[PDB]
This record gives structure tokens, sequence and C-alpha cells, in this order.
């Protein structure tokens, strides 16, 4: 028989085999590991939404809810000022809001709303003059 | 100031800006998002780990707790009949063991050890002939 095996991450964060056999005539079983380096937009795409910070909590969880269809958005949600499409690697999306939704002294945040992101893809936009 | 920005993901999976600067002189204001799909080895690694079935649990318990210096795999577990390094995107590895560690009638499974991807990063392995 073969006594190795190629095996690989594939781009949903598992292994493309889930068996592997080893003939008992081999002494020895080599077994080869790959990472490509590619994953889904369904398991790791990045979007960019924009909210009052106060209401960044409820966005995030009715955006997690709303599922990858709306962009990981809530559908007419009026806390979010604004939001990207979600996108997977190598994508790219533009959003263009009116700058008349921000007032001076309020505290914005934007984050992904893609589930469990915005723990770690957050940050501040203020508005300045 | 300008009326737009460039906002990317980055290979920590955070974004590459915490800040975002709107001049209120701009009527609208547009961003513009880029997802490069690259992630760094130390937030997604792969690894290859194989123990007896009964075994998995504790294995990979020890081996998150063991860090990506020990390949996320206790220094001499005596559990672990064989194991890659960690590797990053683009990489391979290779693991090599002797067949006689493998007997008939008992149950064989592998798994990813870095830290999160053993739920999705599972299979079974077999002896054969
Ligand atoms: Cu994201
Ligand atoms: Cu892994």
């Amino acid at each position: 028989a073969e006594c190795s095996v190629d095996i690989a991450g594939n781009d949903q964060m598992q292994f493309d085999k889930k068996e592997i056999t080893v003939s008992k005539s081999c002494k020895q079983f080599t077994v080869n590991l790959k990472h490509p380096g590619k994953l889904a937009k369904n398991v790791m795409g990045h979007n960019w939404v924009l909210t009052k910070q106060a209401d960044m909590q409820g966005a995030v969880n009715d955006g997690m809810a709303a599922g990858l269809d709306n962009n990981y958005v809530k559908k007419d949600d009026a806390r979010v000022i604004a939001h990207t499409k979600v996108i997977g690697g190598g994508e790219t999306d533009s959003v263009t809001f009116d700058v008349s939704k921000l007032a001076a002294g309020q505290d914005y945040a934007y984050f992904c709303s893609f589930p469990g992101h915005f723990a770690l893809m957050k940050g501040v936009l203020k508005l300045v003059d």
C-alpha cells in the first residue's frame, strides 16, 4: 500500500480528510500537513459597521442573529448609521453616509459584526472641526 | 481634510486603523474596506496530533496550555503517538512515526491542538490490511 498521506486545512477551517488509513505492511508512516491559508467568506468574513458607542452591543447581537444574507446587520436597524457588505479574502466594499448623521461630542464606535469579531475588530470614529 | 478613508483587516484579525476622523466640512464620508485574507501563525495556525480516541480531550487541553513554542503539545506527553509543528498560511510540515506504535482493535483519532480548532478539526486514523 501507500505509507504516506497529504492532509490540509481547508477553507471551512476543517481537515480536507476525516479518515487516514495506515497499512500494517508499512514500517513507518509519513503525514504531510499543508496550510493553504485561504478561508471562505462564511467562516472568515469582515464588514465595517458604525453606531453610537451605547448602541454597539445591541447592534452586534441583532447583527449576529440577522445572518450572512443581511451582512450580519439587522435589516433597517435604526442604530446603524452605515455598514459595508460582509466581504471575503481578496474582496473590497465601500459605504458612503451623510455626515449630518453625526453630532459633535457624541461617542461613535465602528466594528465588524461577523459573529465573534467585534471583540478584536473595533475602533472609535470622531467628528472633527 | 479628506472625505474618505481606506481601512483593512490585518494578520492579527484587527482593523489596521483604531481611529477614523470625519471633518464636519464633508457633506458625505466614504469608508473603503479591504480584506487581504492573510492571518499570522499566532492567530491562525494548524498542526496534526495523533492519539487514542479516549486520550484526545486530555491531550488537546494540556496541548493548548503548553503554548505555540511547544506546538500546542505538552512536552513528552505519553498520549501523543505523533504530531507536526504548528504551521501558518502557505507553510508545510511532515511527521513520520513507527506503525508498530499502532495496535489492532484500538480506536485512533487525529486533531489540531491550536486553541479553538479541536471542535471542527478532527478525524479517525485506522490500521488496515
Ligand atoms: Cu470580521
Ligand atoms: Cu488548526
